[PDB]
């Protein structure tokens, strides 16, 4: 699996407009599933979006967990991120995995992020539907992780 | 050189004595969190500049990842993100020591974004604080998210 993990001070997520997630300080994480991920790149990637410690306390930098401050994190799943666009200019989405298969592999990852995190911290959007997000970025603080290294 | 591009209805960027101030806004078009390794050369920054301008994002009546930023005359709005560097291989903190130290990663960034308004519009590219702290309000469009890093090519 491929991430993009934003801090944020909320998000709010819409679709066709009708307003179906929000969350307060946290993260948003866009993750792409690829074609031959294991359960285990999963786990890796939970496992890194919920005990990375992005945020400063007092006069700490690079300290606190989105456990550690009660926060919160919206997942969305992002297959553009499997956009090879290395030959030409029309992103090839090859390497990622088919809708199918990664919407009930990405419910996996849901349930797996309320199991380790909270039932109630945990907010999604609706996989494989155009949606409008507003995201307040807070530093920005963007980061990437690809999970075949 | 790494870039996140988000595709976006609009994005507002603001600064902080206490509180914030808009200084950059754009409409319909992209967000570049730009970063630039220690080892960038030239070379990597037209590459990114190129793709940023020139990826086909968005869909054209009837048909799909059809049109770039120039076609639809949108703008950009580009924030260097030294996090991109972040390392989370070794533990829970991340180091960034990957990243360009931020002196010359700032002159870099600037010549980056000059590139990018000689490239196309210079009345079209917007900018952030290169130091400071930032607070970017995002309508995120898809919502579609691309990754590139120019040390794969």
């Amino acid at each position: 699996m491929r991430v993009v993990i934003q801090r944020v001070k909320g998000a709010i997520l819409s679709v066709r407009l009708e307003i179906i997630s929000e969350i307060k300080n946290g993260l948003i994480c866009f993750l792409g599933i690829h074609k031959n991920d294991t359960w285990e790149d999963a786990l890796y990637i939970i496992r890194k979006c919920l005990n990375l410690r992005l945020w400063n306390n007092d006069n700490k930098t690079w300290d606190k967990n989105v456990k550690d401050l009660n926060y919160e994190l919206l997942i969305v799943s992002q297959f553009t991120l499997f956009g090879n666009t290395k030959k030409g200019n029309k992103p090839d989405f090859h390497l990622a995995k088919e809708p199918n298969e990664a919407l009930i592999f990405y419910n996996k990852i849901i349930d797996e992020f309320k199991k380790q995190y909270n039932d109630d911290k945990i907010k999604i959007g609706k996989f494989g539907n155009y949606m409008n997000i507003d995201v307040t970025n807070d530093g920005p603080v963007t980061i990437y992780i690809d999970t075949h290294d």
